[PDB]
């Protein structure tokens, strides 16, 4: 028993942080075989800047070694840094651009060292409610199947409300943000109800079940109702993928729903759920059976 | 600017897990050098565990009965000694992934990272603290036993706690590396159970301190109070008592954001009584206690907003 937000075993990905200056900028780089991926901010029109650069301006630092840079390119945010050596740690692993709701591990660098590892999700609005300091620009984000490695995010930049943004390893922004010092928001957020059911069913799992009650709803109802507390819209995917929670337990999908429908409506009362006064939405469908069965890596 | 429960990156103590089978047993081992450290009831049966004699249940014992694994390869075990509630297995390989390391014990409100495992195999990592009752609220399933908790300031890690057990309530205990168990609990499956728990007071000042850090004031007042006056009403809510050590402690936080322990102490006496109301602290509604303040200083930054 007991609910933790957790995280992957970040070792395969330590591994691959490297440490990357280029004049006055010092930031994180991701060494897999003979490629470091940077944000291409480290060199602050981008192919106007990077076309005056020569191989050796970029430092590259893994430990205590220098790497040697033998070529740069650029794939959209992302500066692809050509180096002599394979890294010997590079562990199976993709490239995957994640939906927003959908979770992953963050190991938070400074200097191309690993600090710390978190677990957070991707916000409905695209920004991720990291814990970031200057100096953690290049840090990734990814998931692990079995021994693959599946690096979702890697972090560019911090916004004035205190949320973080960033792109997939391609370099491709999540959210309608630039990578640059200009004035720009994170769009008003919401909340990702199928996370949130999902939550509730590892409640229950738990021993937690105050918050049932006899009652039903219709999806369309459920979805009236949601949309005045700014939550996310419910389909009938997120129902879909909710079934195997929901046999576990005997409590339908929908008869979940008029538990959050009350619970939206008037609250906790002094009530916890799994130690938490408000509704939590950062554990997905499948972080709830993984962590409630027992999945190694 | 952010504040997240943040565990150490487990790479170092990732290179250390193996399984262990005794029997029909199977628990996790922490591989160190040329030793193997696990709970000492993987030579018990689940009868054995009401009243186990272990010296007797030892003895017994040879070293082929012990079956230790390290990804595929299988490690043969060249002797056995039994330090308290911890087993050690001596083997015939030292870990070449063998990090620098210390054995620690910590004192509770102290937190730590957990690498939970099963079958020698990570699954998840996740940040806790050593809870005033010696407990820890963790997040465990049968066969988790001898997944290890950790610090790693600098480049060594710290072991400070195994895991042996679950508590009727759905808690943990377990021991520190020396096969010492925190808190008055016994690696027998008797009627146990966990003391009332109370709040780490020194904990929810130093978030209260590292959400002024990150900009957030609405909970400050113009009052101060007597560390007397404070632990009167504290007492009642259940939190621990602050004593002049934790005040010490608070010291460099007091001095970055300008506002006085007692004061702070009386910012948290006002949130006890009148509630959030609507509100949340660092994007919580309740007052969070498994930061330290060595925790808040390593992770926010030294100049606040
Ligand atoms: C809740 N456990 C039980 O009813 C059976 N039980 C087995 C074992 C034990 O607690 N293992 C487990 C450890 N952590 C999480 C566990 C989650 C589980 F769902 C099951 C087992 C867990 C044990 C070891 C010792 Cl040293 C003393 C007593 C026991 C004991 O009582
Ligand atoms: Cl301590």
């Amino acid at each position: 028993s007991g609910f933790r937000k957790m995280a992957f075993p970040s070792g395969k990905v330590e591994g691959c942080m490297v440490q990357v200056t280029c004049g006055t900028t010092t930031l994180n780089g991701l060494w897999l075989d003979d490629v470091v991926y940077c944000p291409r901010h480290v060199i602050c029109n981008y192919e106007d800047l990077l076309i005056r650069k020569s191989n050796h301006n970029f430092l590259v630092q893994a430990g205590n070694v220098q790497l040697r840079v033998i070529g740069h390119s650029m794939q959209n945010c992302v500066l692809k840094l050509k180096v002599d050596t394979a890294n010997p740690k590079t562990p199976k692993y993709k490239f995957v651009r994640i939906q927003p709701g959908q979770t992953f591990s963050v190991l938070a660098c400074y200097n191309g060292s690993p600090s710390g590892v978190y677990q957070c999700a991707m916000r409905p609005n695209f920004t991720i409610k990291g814990s970031f300091l200057n100096g953690s620009c290049g840090s990734v984000g990814f998931n692990i199947d079995y021994d693959c490695v599946s690096f979702c995010y890697m972090h560019h930049m911090e916004l004035p409300t205190g949320v973080h943004a960033g792109t997939d390893l391609e370099g491709n922004f999540y959210g309608p943000f630039v990578d640059r010092q200009t004035a720009q928001a994170a769009g008003t957020d919401t909340t990702i109800t199928v996370n949130v059911l999902a939550w509730l069913y590892a409640a229950v799992i738990n021993g937690d079940r105050w918050f049932l009650n006899r009652f039903t709803t219709t999806l369309n109802d459920f979805n009236l109702v949601a949309m005045k507390y700014n939550y996310e819209p419910l389909t009938q995917d997120h129902v879909d993928i909710l079934g195997p929670l929901s046999a576990q337990t005997g409590i339908a999908v929908l008869d979940m729903c008029a538990s959050l429908k009350e619970l939206l409506q008037n609250g906790m009362n002094g009530r916890t759920i799994l130690g938490s006064a408000l509704l939590e939405d950062e554990f997905t469908p499948f972080d709830v059976v993984r962590q409630c069965s027992g999945v190694t890596f």
